[PDB]
């Protein structure tokens, strides 16, 4: 499912993204914009064999479980295909533990190069939440 931007900030907010660990709802919409487009089925292989899943783009090396990713962890503990889903419930539970992991957002490498430090307001502005 490709989210409109409003659409998509609303279901973040519902499932409490706004404000969770200090970002405003804009940061999360921003990153979702660039690192899928929003778009939930997107994916993308990296270098050292690991793959980004879903919305957020959530990491096989460390967060899900691929089956093809050897010597990984699975701290989410979810298939990577449950972040592919239409329902973003998977990618935000998940995506809450990535953020509280210490970096915060700069997990994300999209946010940290193109959201962080930008007027990320604009992102939900004319949306009805
Ligand atoms: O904990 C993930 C850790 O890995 C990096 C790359 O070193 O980012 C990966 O995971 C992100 C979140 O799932 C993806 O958006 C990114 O594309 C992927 O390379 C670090 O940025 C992050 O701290």
């Amino acid at each position: 499912k490709v989210f409109g931007r409003c659409e998509l900030a609303a279901a973040m907010k519902r499932h409490g993204l706004d404000n969770y660990r200090g970002y405003s709802l804009g940061n999360w919409v921003c990153a979702a914009k660039f690192e899928s487009n929003f778009n939930t089925q997107a994916t993308n292989r990296n270098t050292d064999g690991s793959t980004d899943y879903g919305i957020l783009q959530i990491n096989s090396r460390w967060w899900c479980n691929d089956g093809r990713t050897p010597g990984s962890r699975n701290l989410c503990n979810i298939p990577c295909s449950a972040l592919l889903s239409s329902d973003i419930t998977a990618s935000v539970n998940c995506a809450k533990k990535i953020v509280s992991d210490g970096n915060g957002m700069n997990a994300w490498v999209a946010w940290r190069n193109r959201c962080k430090g930008t007027d990320v307001q604009a992102w939900i502005r004319g949306c009805r939440l």
